[PDB]
């Protein structure tokens, strides 16, 4: 009930470089009353740093069915990371004073990606 997520990943593995394209979100859940429709992505690779783990989009404005179409770029990754780590993405929608409501995430293990070879989601969003 919480959303559709499409997004695509490509490790460009030459150039130790890891391209996640988040393209759109459809039927995104209203929650808060007091909260805004303006959704944006956050990226977190688990485990890390903090900081340097995290990439996020632009804030849509007004829309459960947001398209960012926006490519974020974790560079200086590694065959280590790869192995080592999981992608979380989360959807969030920011509020009137920049806090923010989380409405679900989804998750993919770096494992699972194959250096070179692009791979396209659409999933639903889940609650951890």
């Amino acid at each position: 009930t919480l959303g559709a997520l499409e997004f695509s990943l490509l490790y460009d593995q030459d150039n130790s470089n890891l391209q996640c394209t988040i393209i759109r979100a459809k039927g995104l859940k209203p929650m808060d009353s007091n909260g805004l429709a303006d959704p944006y992505v956050k990226l977190h690779l688990l485990p890390g740093a903090s900081k340097s783990n995290k990439l996020r989009t632009k804030t849509l404005r007004n829309t459960r069915n947001p398209v960012w179409n926006e490519t974020l770029q974790y560079h200086g990754i590694t065959e280590e990371d790869m192995q080592r780590k999981t992608l979380r993405i989360s959807v969030c929608d920011e509020d009137k004073f920049g806090h923010n409501e989380f409405i679900g995430e989804t998750r993919f293990s770096l494992k699972k990606l194959k250096a070179n070879q692009r791979k396209n989601f659409n999933i639903c969003l889940e609650r951890v």
